[PDB]
RNA sequence: UGAAUACGUUCCCGGGCCUUGUACACACCGCCCGUCACGCCAUGGGAGCGGGCUCUACCCGAAGUCGCCGGGAGCCUACGGGCA
């Protein structure tokens, strides 16, 4: 208790220049290796660059803002949580593939839709 | 390779520690209290029975004492008394 201790703070990726990615990267991390999650990553992110033309990251970063639920919230839990659904609502995808199952999840999420969206939606109009 | 969450955890499940107050107790997941079952002893009344004693009222027992009369042919000496 008290000193309101730490949370660290990371640094950006690579092509995109942002610390939430890496955080991202750590929800689809699994068994300890971030190396693979990174790649399922910006490959989630090619194709919806060659998708939809647009910046995979003006799309990422949207996406989690459009997921950032108001009621149920901390600037930060806003983050903790948003990136939770994203990772749920990717993991129950039909794509095979990881990255493809992202990409489209993050799409629609940056477009106020899916399931991950679905479920925000339900939160705070049961929490309203 | 390398997190997520860590302060709004002030609570609080739980442990430890300082401090306040209270009851019993110190085997403290205590201790007491009470009922029930068994054993022994003991207290009191009551319906009633047996024995002794006390108080009140009536019913006359004897000895003895006190008082009066006294038998008159009764038990007798006589200023007459008296005994029975």
């Amino acid at each position: 208790r008290r000193r309101r201790a730490e949370v660290r703070q990371l640094q950006p990726d690579l092509v995109y220049g942002d610390v939430l990615v890496t955080a991202f990267i750590n929800k689809i991390m699994r068994d300890g290796k971030k190396n693979l999650a990174a790649r399922i990553f910006y490959d989630a992110c090619k194709i919806i660059q060659e998708k939809t033309g647009q910046e995979p990251l003006k799309v990422f970063k949207q996406a989690v803002e459009n997921v950032k639920p108001r009621m149920e919230v901390s600037p930060r839990r806003q983050q903790s949580l948003a990136l939770r659904w994203l990772v749920q609502a990717a993991n129950q995808r039909p794509e095979r593939r990881a990255a493809v199952r992202i990409a489209h999840e993050l799409m629609d999420a940056a477009e106020g839709k899916g399931g991950a969206v679905k479920k925000k939606e339900d939160v705070e109009r049961m929490a309203e």
